[PDB]
């Protein structure tokens, strides 16, 4: 529609805000945190373009009587695994462990994708696994990641609790918006439901990303910027104690 595009436009605005908030504050950061910054910027960025394109009407595919958005579902495939990846950076999982969280997000996002691409009502089955699988992911959020992060660093505990709790909550809302919204049985208005959806992606990235800045700001503020080497030739002596007095 013509008024539906407004949604993607709005979401795109929130993305621009985050992108800059993390880009500017990120460049001012020290050496090491850049990983968490570039990552956070990556999600807000990929999303920003997805909203801008969908906002123009491109990527829209027709389906019998309903319309599915490819760039939307695909955007999630690129963002969702990126979010869980962020959580993995905080705690610090293993090589195989990282593959488990990402592989799960792949099959999950794949369930929903084909979910809306159903010619009848088979979607109930696709999402069926999407829900069970979903719980699997949320489990990891409050699973081993708890002991891994709580034992990684002092600041990690703060960023882990705020991010994990916040993310899982709003994320746990997805099963409702997809099932109830148009992608499922369409309870509310196509425009209203979408508003919540875009809001869900916009809240995850920007939401923790904002809290992300505050926390990281305290990490560097506890010592005023990360320490580094200094250039100084021939130090200043003050104590040496002589051993020769009588000879
Ligand atoms: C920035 C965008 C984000 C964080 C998007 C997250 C999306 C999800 C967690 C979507 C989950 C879904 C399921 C668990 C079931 C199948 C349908 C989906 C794709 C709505």
């Amino acid at each position: 529609m013509v008024g539906l595009t407004t949604l993607f436009w709005l979401g795109a605005i929130g993305m621009l805000v985050g992108t800059l908030a993390f880009a500017w504050a990120g460049r001012d950061a020290g050496s090491g945190e850049r990983r968490y910054y570039v990552t956070l910027v990556g999600i807000s960025g990929i999303a920003a373009v997805a909203y801008a394109v969908m906002a123009l009407g491109v990527g829209w595919v027709p389906v019998a009587e309903r319309t599915v958005f490819v760039p939307r579902y695909i955007d999630w495939i690129l963002t969702t695994p990126l979010i869980v990846y962020f959580l993995g950076l905080l705690a610090g999982l293993d090589s195989r462990e990282f593959g488990i969280v990402i592989t799960l997000n792949t099959v999950v996002m794949l369930a929903g994708f084909a979910g809306a691409m159903v010619p009848g009502i088979e979607r109930y089955a696709l999402f069926g696994m999407g829900a069970v699988a979903f719980i699997g992911l949320v489990y990891y959020l409050v699973g081993p990641m708890t002991e891994s992060a709580s034992q990684r660093s002092s600041g990690i505990k703060s960023l882990y609790v705020r991010l994990r709790n916040l993310t899982v909550v709003l994320w746990a809302i997805y099963p409702f918006i997809w099932l109830l919204g148009p992608p499922g049985v369409a309870l509310l208005t196509p425009t209203v439901d979408v508003a919540l959806i875009v809001y869900l992606d916009l809240v995850t990235k920007v939401g923790f990303g904002f809290i992300a800045l505050d926390a990281a700001a305290t990490l560097r503020a506890e010592h005023g910027e990360s320490l580094a080497g200094v250039d100084t030739d021939t130090p200043a002596v003050a104590d040496l104690e002589h051993h020769h007095h009588h000879h």
